[PDB]
């Protein structure tokens, strides 16, 4: 199995307390290692920032420690949106400045692949042909990845892509058994599948089903998702679950109900290390704790959730996570990333459970263990 994990480049300069620099990271924790964005600029991938450069060199050198170890950079995002994808795709010109100077910049920095997160071809403002595009772009890119490899005679950049979570979503923008062909992985988008916008309480990333679900929101759970995935051709081993390393906060209308579906009022509001109105890290929920709050453990959900006062949070521990793997490995699936690792508890000074209590779960039920670890 891969266990993937995020670092994402404002982690390091959150509150000194919750700042993470990715030098910083076990480097023996982890498969593969992925930066969390990179820019595009006159179709050509870029850094987002010019000090992003010492955070890549920080990053692959822990490929020193563990040489098995893969980084991979990520371009994209939900606020980079899909605008610039949409323009770079247009046109086989447009592709091939884009596709070549993926190359490059890979090999320049030395990374081992690339992790496209295109916050979605066909919605968003992405017309219905970014469908046909998006997968013409990763068959061409794959294609080049290919032939670089052949002619510098060099291990083959790995491709790989997010992929969403929400249903219609999908249907709208990704031509599933073509990008499957093409893709080494598809990191699926298993969280963020409930939020305060919603009008009442739910779970980030529940296993499963909740009794109170209807609809489409019968649909919004690990099981699901991975199951519509399968069921339209995509590769079981290329599947890579995402795993969030965080909750989502909600006010309640009446604290006095407290449960899954609860009526909400707005996001909760924002945690001292994060500062994002209705998203907690794990680290900030574990802190929620220990001041009080109640925890509960939702077994239809297999995923716990808390509350004080009128603040309720859906999040993912130790146990979520256990289960989840299990899961994984049933259903074999190619592995799991964590979204993001920087709000594991990095420290282990927040809730007590060592370093990386999340991902260290991940690292000892799914077998990862390098050789040269």
């Amino acid at each position: 199995y891969q266990l993937m994990c995020y670092y994402t480049s404002w982690a390091k300069d959150r509150p000194i307390e919750g700042s993470f620099k990715p030098g910083n990271i076990d480097p023996c924790l982890c498969t593969h290692l992925i930066y969390a964005f990179a820019g595009m600029q006159n179709n050509e991938i870029t850094y987002t920032h010019e000090q992003d450069l010492r955070d890549y060199e920080a990053l692959n050198g822990l490929k020193d420690k563990n040489t098995e170890l893969k980084t991979l950079l990520a371009i994209g995002g939900w606020k980079f949106g899909p605008a610039p994808f949409s323009a770079m795709v247009s046109t086989p010109q447009n592709r091939q400045i884009f596709i070549q100077s993926v190359i490059r910049f890979l090999r320049q920095y030395n990374f081992d692949g690339l992790n496209l997160d295109w916050q979605y071809p066909g919605s968003r403002g992405s017309p219905p042909k970014d469908k046909h595009l998006f997968s013409v772009l990763v068959k061409e890119m794959r294609k080049a990845f290919e032939e670089e490899s052949v002619e510098k005679d060099i291990p083959r950049l790995l491709l790989t892509s997010t992929g969403a979570g929400i249903i219609d979503v999908i249907k709208s923008g990704y031509k599933i058994p073509e990008l499957s062909q093409s893709l080494d992985y598809i990191q699926v988008m298993t969280y963020d599948l409930h939020d305060p916008k919603d009008g009442y309480t739910g779970e980030n990333s529940p296993l499963y089903k909740s009794p109170y679900d209807i609809g489409k929101s019968a649909d919004l759970n690990v099981d699901s998702i991975i199951s519509y995935w399968k069921d339209h051709g995509a590769a079981s081993e290329k599947l890579i679950v995402g795993f969030p390393a965080y909750g989502h906060t909600f006010i309640l209308s009446d604290p006095s109900k407290t449960g899954i579906g609860a009526p909400t009022i707005s996001t909760g509001p924002p945690g001292k290390y994060t500062d994002e109105s209705g998203l907690l890290a794990y680290y900030e929920v574990c802190t929620f704790l220990n001041e009080g709050a109640t925890e509960v453990w939702d077994a239809p959900q297999e995923v716990p959730y808390a509350y004080q006062g009128n603040e309720w949070v859906g999040y993912d521990n130790v146990r979520s996570f256990k289960l989840k793997a299990q899961w994984l490995k049933d259903n074999n699936l190619g592995g799991a990333v964590v979204w993001p690792l920087d709000m594991d508890d990095f420290s282990g000074s927040f809730c007590h459970q060592r370093h990386f209590p999340l991902t260290s779960t991940l690292k000892g039920d799914l077998n990862i263990h390098s050789a040269s670890c």
